Order: structure tokens, then sequence, then C-alpha cells
């Protein structure tokens, strides 16, 4: 009883050819992993990626996490990375009253669980999580500071995690809009019981995360397909986390025992991250965890070819939701039609495919709109509007195909599902905003198609 921990989650060790090619490797282990919703990766036991970093100069400041199960949490004092190792390895020595490499890790878990759940109990902890930046850069090597030979191996890898975004085959690479919280990696600096609380990625994409070194990262997953059944449990016993947010930068996350979960039949599994593993995210699989004692991981979010119809579907399921978007899905689309002759012909072949949705889809809006009287229409170049001035009023979805305006409110917009929330003028005065005729499409989807060679 107490806690009974959930089934090992599927662990791959590639060979050297399987390695050379993230993508493709990810595209194979996918019919298994993404019923499992995360695994892990052993690279080749040569793959070695040289870490070097000076624990003085690196400064940060870390997040405060009190640990109650179910308590709401957001989303998103100044430490060096040696005095937080020193407060860290502390900790977890004088929590156990044992040397931190003698806490088994079985234990550290249970220990956790029951934690969380101790009203009692009000341990508080803290994380580092911050952006690839000058003040704090990559675990991995970056071009700049003349690097060893030893680094040079390593710094066009496909697993190097600034690559994995760029690499032509990361539809989340062309995208010339702002998406820094998305497209860059990620630092996680952790200690004893820091830990993430159970979400999903933005806009459904992938997230792949390494463990440079230190203490195991224990990780919970659910597969995408069960995401819904996990929102039905949490929704019941946390409503709160569930009410509407005034923006991004407000999303309610929490600690729940998945034990909880597999009560009520959602599949779960387990992993314990050891420093030189990947984990990996599937599209819409829910994830949460917490670190075993000091350690230090990296982590990035991609989307391959297979996840551009979860990415629309993502899109749509935020309008029923009015949750804010990071990027417009169709600008995206749109971005990469126009870029046909460079694409990757694979690449080209999906974005045709998911560009026809769209055209389809559209096409039945502005019949639509039309017939609710809107008659007066005006080109717009969407993409030069700043997101927040292109947000629709109702759902708060990131226009770029098109929406309606009124002279009445200027410089509000609807998509075109919500034509009726933009105020009470007659449909008439309305302008029907749009970023390219029906005419316009066709060519360009026509390009994508001679790109794929069909
Ligand atoms: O390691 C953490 O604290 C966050 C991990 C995560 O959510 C990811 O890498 O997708
Ligand atoms: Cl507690
Ligand atoms: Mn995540
Ligand atoms: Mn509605
Ligand atoms: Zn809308
Ligand atoms: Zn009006």
């Amino acid at each position: 009883s107490m806690f009974l921990p959930p089934p090992e989650c599927p662990v791959f060790e590639p060979s050297w050819e399987e390695f050379a090619d993230p993508f493709a490797f990810i595209h194979k282990i996918r019919p298994i992993a993404e019923q499992t919703g995360i695994c892990k990766v052993r690279p080749p036991p040569d793959w070695q990626p040289p870490f070097a970093c000076d624990v003085d100069k690196l400064h940060f400041t870390p997040r405060i996490q009190r640990l109650n199960e179910l308590e709401a949490q957001t989303r998103v004092r100044d430490y060096t990375l040696r005095t937080f190792g020193e407060m860290a390895d502390a900790f977890k020595s004088d929590y156990f009253n044992m040397p931190v490499h003698m806490v088994p890790t079985e234990l550290v878990e249970k220990e956790f669980w029951r934690l969380v759940s101790t009203i009692e109990e009000d341990v508080t902890v803290e994380y580092g999580a911050d952006i690839a930046s000058k003040e704090f850069g990559s675990g991995f090597p970056v071009r700049d500071i003349k690097l060893s030979p030893e680094e040079e191996e390593y710094l066009d890898s496909g697993w190097n995690l600034n690559n994995m975004p760029v690499m032509e085959q990361s539809v989340l690479a062309h995208i010339t809009a702002d998406i820094c919280g998305m497209k860059l990696p990620w630092l996680y600096v952790g200690m004893c019981f820091s830990s993430f609380c159970w979400h999903i990625e933005d806009h459904w994409s992938y997230s792949i995360n390494y463990l440079h070194w230190g203490e195991p990262k224990t990780w919970y997953g659910v597969p995408g397909y069960a995401a819904e059944q996990l929102e039905n449990v949490m929704k019941k016993l946390a409503p709160e986390l569930f009410v509407s947010q005034p923006d991004l930068l407000h999303q309610l996350v929490t600690i729940m025992n998945p034990n909880t979960l597999m009560t009520h039949e959602v599949p779960v599994y387990r992993t314990n991250q050891c420093a030189g593993e990947f984990v990996i995210t599937f599209p819409r699989a829910y994830h949460s965890g917490f670190n075993q004692g000091f350690n230090f991981a990296e982590a990035v979010n991609f989307c391959t070819v297979d996840w551009l119809p979860l990415g629309r579907q993502c899109v749509e399921h935020y309008r029923l939701l009015h949750r804010y978007c990071v990027f417009s899905h169709d600008e995206m689309i749109c971005k990469m039609a126009s870029k046909a002759d460079v694409l990757d012909v694979v690449v080209a072949s999906t974005v045709q495919k998911d560009m026809a949705i769209m055209i389809e889809d559209e096409k039945a809006l502005r019949e639509t709109v039309r017939k609710l009287g809107v008659i007066d229409s005006e080109r717009m170049d969407f993409e030069l509007l700043p997101d927040d001035e292109r947000q629709c009023v109702k759902c708060k979805t990131t226009c770029f195909m098109s929406a309606i305006s009124c002279s009445c409110k200027p410089g509000l917009l609807v998509c075109l599902h919500h034509v009726k929330e933009l105020c009470s003028c007659p449909p008439y005065k309305y302008k029907l905003r749009y970023r390219y005729t029906l005419d316009d499409l066709y060519p360009m989807m026509n390009a994508l198609k001679l790109r794929a060679e069909s």
C-alpha cells in the first residue's frame, strides 16, 4: 500500500546507426512510445557530449515551491550553481540523515508522495528554470570562444538540443515569428523533491529532455489518447484549476498522485531518468515528476510531420476553451508553402495535406459569413500585427487567414466563428479582413505538390 509505483515506460537503446538521425528514430519508436506518452532513450555508450561550466559564474534566481498535492501553482534570492548545490546537498542530507547517494530512489519517491499528501508537513524547496541566455547558456556545445575537437564532434549532433529545433524536419524551424519560449532550450537546476506539475506542451508539441548530470529525475507519463480522461479526473478533484485564465502567463497546474489516476483507470507509466539519458514526451502526453537530488537538465519543444494534424486539432481545442495561442498554426503552414522549393520533400507532402484541410475549412467559413450579410472585404497582412492586436475578442485565437472588423470598434477583431460577438451594428457595416483570396491559396498548395513530386 501507501505508494504503488506505476509500470515502467519503454526504454530504448539505439545502435549508432539508429541514433544517427533523431527524427527517423523518433518516428520508428512512435508506435510503441505513443501508447505510454513518455519514453527513455539511452544513447550509444560512447556518445558523451562534454559538459563544462564555471559553477561560480553562473547565477540564477530560483522559484520557491510548496509541496502540496492538488494545490494550484502557476506554470512559470540569488544563487550560483555552487551555492545552490551546497544548499541542495545539505537539504537532502539533513532530511534523511544520510549521505545523499545512500538514499534509495524508491525511498525518495515513496517519501515524496507521503509529504505532498500530508497537511501537517510544510516542506518548501527551490528549483531553477530558465531560458538559455547570455547569463545562463546551453549545457551542449555551441559555436562561438575556441572549441576543443571533442566539443566539435557534438556541435552538429541532431541530439544536441540547440540543433534539433532547426533540423529542417522540425516544422517549428521555419517559424519567423517570436516563439522564444518554444524554440530555445530551457535549463532546469533541480534539488531533492523539486517538481514539475502535470502538463502537456504548448500546441501539443513533443518535448525532449536531457539530464546533463546529477541525481535522477523521476517521471510519470500518460499517453496522448488518455489526455481527456486525466483532465476529467482532475476537474473533479480540483475544479479551481479549470477556470478561464486572463493570459498564457496564468496557466494553473498541480501535483497529483499517479495512484489516484490509476484508481480512475487512467494509464500511467514511470521512469527514473539518469545522467546522460533522454526522455521524450509525445503530443498531448501529460507528464509530471520530481528530482531525486541536485541535478541539471535541458529540454526543448519540437514538432515533426507526424504532429501537423494534431497541431491543427490543438488550436481548435484552444478555441473551444478560449485559450491563447503561442503562434498561428495557419500562418506557419502558409510560411512553409511560400518556401516550397527549399522544403524537405516529405515535409512538403505533409504540409500540402494540412493546407488542403485549411483551405476547405476557410472556404466554408467565408461562405457562412457572406450569408450572414458581411459583404465588404479588404486584404490584410495579419502577420505584421503584434499577437495582442489580432486575437479574437471572443475565443482569443490568433487570427491569420481572416477576421471580421467593424469601424464601430477600431482595432478589435473576431475570428469567423464569432461574427456575432463583435458588436451590435448590423453585419453590412462589417469588413471581412483576409490574408489571401482562395485563388491565391490554390497555387501555393500546388507549389507544395510539385516539390513533393505528386
Ligand atoms: O524537468 C523539468 O522540470 C521539466 C521537464 C519537462 O516538462 C519537459 O522536459 O517536457
Ligand atoms: Cl504537504
Ligand atoms: Mn513538459
Ligand atoms: Mn463559444
Ligand atoms: Zn473566435
Ligand atoms: Zn460595430
